[PDB]
């Protein structure tokens, strides 16, 4: 029996595509413990007798579990498929705990009919964009990326000054920000109503906005996009670790990565995957990944309370 802590979104497809084949191949039963990142993480951190074997989380939350001492540092000699991960995703392998099994990216979604040229992240600060952009809130997946983007503009890495210069650049961006968001649905309507001309948004969000306003384009600055990952960890209290390792190795396999890309719109971390143009629609795939930047969540989580305070003080 393998107990899996996960979101369980599109549960039927998820079971059909990922868990059932594994269960049948290994002659075992899979049980899901579902909920959102925060509730699942909170429960396992406070439960002395957790029965969870493996845990799926966004990297930001996974790092909090690592810090809490809930997850095992992994023996990658038992996960040979990790050798097939792209160089950016391998940053999670180097970290030593659970590896990324999927990735996502951001871009600048732009309505080109406004005739305002936007090519780089720094262009978001142009005076012509007064009252015309939306950015992700600090509490969302891409909040940290937004602070790092501001750090690039300032020319001071957040590890040098804990982000103070980045926050001064965020103050400077204020006249152009219509709102900080949290919902993808929110952006589609803002573009449809002409409330914004540009938004820093995820690959998934570009797809949603495009359905409402097909003329929008997705600009990826030459300096590089920012990636975020979801990872799989083995719980330290697990009594089924050999099977847990087999499962992670399976989740990273070329076949499972291809199946989940197609069935669940999960961008692959396995560089050997064969996918068509229609299949990679709205996924993050290709050269974009090679030039991308990754975030150090060990560092970011250590300054998150400060960042949230600073962000709210500045943006409201
Ligand atoms: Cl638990
Ligand atoms: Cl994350």
């Amino acid at each position: 029996k393998l107990v899996v802590s996960t979101w369980g979104l599109n549960e039927d497809v998820l079971k059909e595509t990922v868990f059932e084949p594994f269960a049948k191949e290994h002659g075992v039963e899979i049980v899901l413990d579902i909920g959102n990142n925060s509730e699942r993480l909170t429960k396992m951190k406070n439960n002395p007798n957790s029965q969870i074997d493996i845990t799926y989380l966004a990297e930001s939350f996974a790092e909090q579990g690592v810090e809490a001492g809930i997850f095992d540092k992994l023996d990658y000699s038992k996960i040979p498929n990790a050798s097939e991960m792209n160089e950016k995703a391998k940053s999670t392998v180097e970290a030593g705990y659970g590896p990324a099994y999927t990735l996502n990216s951001i871009g600048i979604v732009v309505d080109p009919s406004a005739g305002i040229e936007i090519n780089s992240w720094e262009d978001l600060w142009k005076p012509e964009l007064k009252n015309k952009i939306a950015i992700p809130d600090i509490t969302t997946t891409n909040g940290p990326a937004m602070v790092e983007i501001a750090a690039e503009k300032a020319g001071v890495d957040v590890k040098t000054d804990n982000g103070e210069a980045a926050f001064k650049e965020l103050e400077a961006l204020k006249p152009n920000v219509v709102k900080t968001y949290s919902k993808s649905s929110d952006l589609a309507n803002m573009f449809s109503n002409g409330e914004i001309v540009a938004a820093v948004a995820s690959d998934f969000a570009f797809g949603t906005i495009s359905k409402a306003k097909p003329e929008v384009i997705n600009v990826i600055p030459e300096s590089g996009t920012y990636l975020n990952f979801n990872t799989i960890n083995i719980n330290k209290n697990s009594k089924n670790k050999d099977l847990a390792y087999e499962f992670i190795n399976y989740a990273l396999s070329k076949e499972v990565q291809e199946k989940t890309a197609k069935a669940l719109n999960e961008s692959p971390v396995n560089k050997e995957v064969k996918l068509s143009e229609e299949e990679t629609k709205n996924l993050t795939y290709g050269p974009v990944v090679d030039n991308a930047k990754v975030i150090d969540f060990k560092f970011v989580n250590s300054v998150m309370d400060q960042w949230v305070n600073n962000w709210n003080r500045i943006m409201n």
